[PDB]
């Protein structure tokens, strides 16, 4: 088997299904999804950290944001519900009326997506699974329902992977005072031996219970509790080798690392498994404030796959939705842009490999991003170039011969000089949808 | 702010209004107050370790006493309760039923004292404050009532800073064995990460509930829990930079040191900030066995002040404190004492600094101790001298004007040889109360 | 007294009660003794480990294999209870119905036993005394009576001493997935810091409420809480120097070594106090499957004794008890046997010491073991031998007496080159029991 | 670029172009290599560990042996070379006088080896560079040249890779005494801090001045020294990222994995990259005792490379020279013959990844094992079937197309219940040389 230890871990690797899979649905549900609400500031990397706790963008950081005084949230709370009304009240009124998870489960394949991870516990600590170590869970409060589970029998009826999210590095049930800044972080935690074993304990039970395909932990481990993963993931290894952990543990091992908007995005290929995650919008959970003008276009979400997938990543992209359990229409929509433009192109994203290099463009400035499949390579311009005359900057290419991918249709092309060089047909580039892609043999 | 980290914390260093301060009032006070009975064998330091657990004279430590059978304790506990009488019992006769503590704050405070701490658990672990880690508190218990908040509020409605005793090194609710010798000290301990992670709750508490002044800490700080102060520091730190902390965690950080009866007690100037306690006797809890015999007399207890204060120390006088919540009768005449001198005296204390040396004595052995403030010299003599003409042995003046400090008097000086020898006129003389106080400029 | 730290602990060695005992009864008596079934495959160390989990010879391990889906256990399990019936349901069948202290006690002794050490608590988590921590024990469930206490107090009443058994190492109430592999035991463990306070409390409580005479751990102890082992162990000696503890703690410090069957058995002196353990059949627990095919015989317990003793070590026989506190005929009558047998030749081997060697044989291949006491040199053969002419191989004698010891005949021998030669009239031979013995001085 | 902390340096993993190599030579030579005597007992894991020091068929050993009084290697050095003469002595003898790396690199390379990896520094701790941290080396010694780095050119200049083996765990250069059984190694090993940074030094050294393309460590790192190699892999791999480190170091960090003859060999796929090494006989370093009757034959190095291939490894073949730089005839002949059949079917084998199992027999018992390419699967018969009609038990193809690899031929062949029967017609198997390979799209 594995043995608890990190040289022997360092043997299980990140799985086919993971690397082949490319894209997966995120879900940030919990009782923070009933109030819905917060400011749109911007994306994480680009808004001012000594700003950005005092107004925050991710929804799902509503209870945070409630407990300093005068800010937006606290603004919004007590004027809509009043100051004799707690944050915890909330999971009574989480009652997920209008939930089905089969319909979710055809959503997300609809959308093309090959695995779903919801979060079974964030930062407030309220657990959507009915886990014997509290009774601040969605099967004693609000839902009366194993959501966790009941989800991943959807999920996996489908035929999708099923992957659980658990906040360990947070648990604002064992804090009072809220993160105002980036420095809090690093005193202001659970810090007890108590929260150790929990956070311990209740991931075990995520594994016996539903033997997740994938481990996806999120702001580190509890430092008391770092030397456990040994025996964690040996565990877990052990009774699901294709299983998969992520790299937000603190500890040496880790099957493939992420990035949260602009946070860690590579610029080119890492030379890792990687995953890409943000969300529709600019939160995670639901926020009844966005507009479209916060959210991605169907356009924008496929030119972030195919930059994410040509760098050797996954998109797990995140579906944020309402305490009734309905996805909000925006976000609905998007998912099918994205599912149909996946239903054209996939086969030239899902099983692939990187190429030599990610990224190319045109003498007029559109971007190209590279994958590979065996002898297979695809070209995938982030765009539909207006000209049938197309001119790639720096790249020559031997294949000898390229077709245009949707038809089928050999085309010309030629090396002239440092460029290459393609004539494509106006037939074929009016057939294709929001990007031009090229097949390369 | 401060990081949680020991190079970090040492950035903040003992506030103004502590060094300033020089008098503060501790109180022990607790359901061992009922009892309230100790052998006032003698002073920490002065009785052999041998014997001291076996005859202790802190009342406070009627319980351990009570669990080493045959000692006067239980002697003195089976005649008078019982044996079928276990000492938790004493929670429900704690019923302070003649307590008022803005009384209290008004007795302090003319007492001269700018500060207050009263032991919120003490090694019993019985809890003054409504906790929600224990029910063994004063609100479920006996006064029924939050008897930490309630003092805080009045002491700080009377001006005076507020802060908190607890003991984090001892809890005898998680032991069983007393401790009958100083070496037992070094295994009888919770020794549990339970115990660990409860004291940091506590103290977490404390902080949160009142926002105390001083964290007052005794008998070390659980080993498990030791590295859980750097992040607790920083919390407090942060939330209250005016805050402070002793010297009894047994970790790096420290705002002040302390010094028990004997135990510590410097000679000379130390070089550090630090306090001294002791109690009006030799007990720190309440004691209806002491008589005037074991107290300090209102002049021992002003030459004690002056001798804390020339060496830079603070002087943290504890008062014991009945069951029913009065202060005994010797108690409270001591403390007035103690107020009347400071009433004249107090400006060659409240606000002074350490002068070139603490001390000198007369030709005839009259100690006399000094104290600055700015330009300042104050020359505190232990007592006052008969004749006009006055010796002081190895010391001499470049002041040139010497006055008589409580009328403002100029008198007459000069360095012979390496004395210095001042006529201190009778009707001047006449006039002080417990120590002769010159004024050199 | 002793210090909480190792070099301070190592001053405690094994106690003189404890050398010259050489006889203990070791009880595994539990909820497992219901059920009271195994597949009686053989001794450990002689069974391959990759099946050995599948077809467990130790009963008591009957909750691990009953884990284990389609194992004879599971398989006998279901057949028998059925599915809907969960281990822990035992501890209500759990009755001890039949059962007396004081017998068991009168057993031991007449067995010649000098102490008695039964399971306070097995692998399964079931406490066989009132515990505080927990109400999985005896007092809330099955007996409803403190079968630890209780038989203490036997024990005790007939002059044995008690000592106590723990399963520090595991503790089922805390894991899901059963051992299945050796390799299982680095990772399958409660793991957490709260298993680790609940050891060392139970472990302490133990202490408390019987003081045992010793401290017999099993399967090492938690990580977290073996430096709590300085405090225990100092805290144990402290209260009992004549106490003491095995070597299954995996800390500094033990007081004398273990042998299990076949593991870590010596072939010779050691060379430090150790205890050989073993079950009267292949379970320690009661087998209702074990027919005397599988147990050993009056005669190779007695040859078992003999060879631990020559080597320095104490024998620890278990006894296997049924659910209703009855000790099975089959173990009875190999106890008196036993018993018999030591009452004869008691006199080599209680009080005896290791000679310089442990170990001989007789040109007819007879095995012969010795033992020592003062200037008298006891010489047991591991049968009767059939000639009046005994010829030992390698060895020589210079005390110039050796009698038959039953009789106290003086006999005669010679040193014949590098062996010995007695004459065994067969009067004396035909008086002995199981074993020739002769006494040299 | 890479950190110093084992998160990071998870970032890294094996190099395509190791991955790809397949085969590589490993030189054990040193000063060892000019007494070259060893008893050729057996190979690694089929020896008994009870008498494997005493009989060693390492011949690099010969100090270790020669240590052991009254053992084959010591009999033998007193009759041969005397008992006034020192292991050291050897150094002088050690002359290299006929040696021409580029010989040895053109053999390697005739070879079919893709990257070779000499011992830098072995057990006895002499080392073949001009180490600044030690005079026992061979630029002040012996060949008085830098064989490490004349070799790095040689080898180099043929186009292959060079990596550096390097004895970390062990250092007789420290130690007086030998290794006697393994339990030995637990204990004389060099232990100080000193060695700790002596190792350090002399691999960055190593790094710096030849920048490896393996570094290759034995016998596991100094404890001490552990931590160092977060910043010696850091530095390492940020100079020559391409670079890669076995998995003898004893930390969480390693690009591959390794086998020792019988030592850690993969019966089926393993899940990581590894590598097996063995001698081409039963010893590393040259040893005059080994005939052929000791040696592989090109058929089983054939056999062997295929197997470990199938599985994901890389054979590191060793060699072992002479004192005077020639390679044995034995050795070479095998080398060569290696060659050949590589010259013929190297594409089977270069550049392959595993399929979806590793291997496979025929009806009447040929063993057959699998690679592959892209969509091409290699399908090699550890020997060549005497018949045309060929049944391979527990297999179906799905591929339609079946072609004889050497002549490309399209063979006839259909699925037959669970085998897979095909028709290879005499002609063509006349043609293979030891295996039959075909080719399956
Ligand atoms: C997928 C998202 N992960 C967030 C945690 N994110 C991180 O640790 C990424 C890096 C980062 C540094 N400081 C932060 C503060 C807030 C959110 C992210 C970060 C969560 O705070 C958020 O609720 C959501 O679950
Ligand atoms: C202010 C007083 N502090 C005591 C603890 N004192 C100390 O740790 C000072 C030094 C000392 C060493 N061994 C001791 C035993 C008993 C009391 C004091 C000490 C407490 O035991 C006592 O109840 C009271 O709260
Ligand atoms: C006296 C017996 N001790 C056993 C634990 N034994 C040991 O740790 C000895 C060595 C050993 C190694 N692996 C094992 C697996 C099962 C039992 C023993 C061992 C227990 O498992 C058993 O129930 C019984 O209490
Ligand atoms: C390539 C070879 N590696 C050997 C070390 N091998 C190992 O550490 C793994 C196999 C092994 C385990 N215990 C051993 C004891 C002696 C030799 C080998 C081993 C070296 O001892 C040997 O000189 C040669 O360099």
């Amino acid at each position: 088997r594995y043995k608890p230890d990190w040289e022997s871990l360092r043997e299980h690797t990140v799985p086919k299904w993971f690397d082949k899979a490319k894209f997966g649905i995120f879900i940030h549900w919990g009782i923070y999804s009933v109030p819905g609400w917060a400011t749109p500031t911007g994306e994480l990397g680009k808004v001012p950290m000594d700003a950005w706790f005092f107004q925050n963008p991710y929804a799902e950081w509503y209870e945070n944001s409630l407990r300093i005084k005068e800010s937006p949230t606290w603004e919004y709370h007590v004027k809509t519900y009043g100051e004799n009304f707690e944050y915890e009240k909330f999971a009574d009124l989480f009652t997920a009326e209008k939930w089905d998870p089969q319909e979710w489960a055809d959503l997300f394949k609809k959308a093309g997506a090959k695995y779903v991870i919801p979060t079974t516990k964030h930062h407030d600590g309220f657990c959507l699974w009915g886990t014997k170590y509290t009774d601040f869970n969605s099967v004693k409060r609000g839902p009366k329902r194993d959501l966790v589970g009941d989800l991943a029998k959807a999920v996996r009826e489908a035929g999708l992977r099923f992957g659980v999210y658990y906040s360990g590095g947070l648990d604002w049930r064992f804090t009072t005072e809220p993160i105002r800044y980036p420095e809090d972080l690093s005193y202001i935690r659970p810090n007890t031996y108590e929260y150790a074993d929990y956070a311990y304990k209740q991931v075990m039970e995520l594994v016996d219970l539903y033997l997740p395909d994938v481990l996806w932990n999120d702001m580190g481990w509890p430092e008391k509790g770092k030397e456990d993963l040994k025996y964690l993931f040996a565990y877990y290894y052990n009774k699901h080798p294709e299983g998969s952990v992520n790299d937000r543990w603190g500890v040496p091992h880790w099957d493939f690392k992420t990035a949260e908007y602009h946070v860690n995005y590579p610029g080119d290929l890492p030379g890792y498994k990687w995953e890409f995650t943000r969300g529709i919008g600019l939160s995670f959970g639901y926020n009844r404030n966005e507009g479209p003008e916060h959210m991605l276009s169907v356009e924008q979400l496929v030119y972030t796959l195919v930059d994410v997938v040509s760098k050797g990543g996954n998109l797990l992209l995140n579906v944020g939705p309402k305490g009734d359990g309905t996805i909000p229409d925006l976000q609905k929509e998007r998912l099918l842009g994205l599912g149909e433009w996946l239903r054209k192109y996939g086969d030239a994203i899902y099983g692939t490999s990187v190429w030599e290099r990610c990224c190319a463009k045109t003498e007029d400035g559109t971007e190209i991003r590279f994958t590979r499949k065996c002898n297979r390579i695809f070209v995938i311009f982030l765009g539909i170039p207006t000209g049938e005359k197309i001119v790639i900057e720096d790249l020559n290419l031997s294949a000898g011969t390229v077709r245009h991918f949707l038809t089928g249709e050999r085309l010309s092309f030629k090396n002239v000089g440092k460029n290459l060089e393609i004539t494509v047909p106006k037939k074929l580039l009016e057939t294709d949808s929001i990007t031009l892609v090229l097949e390369a043999v």
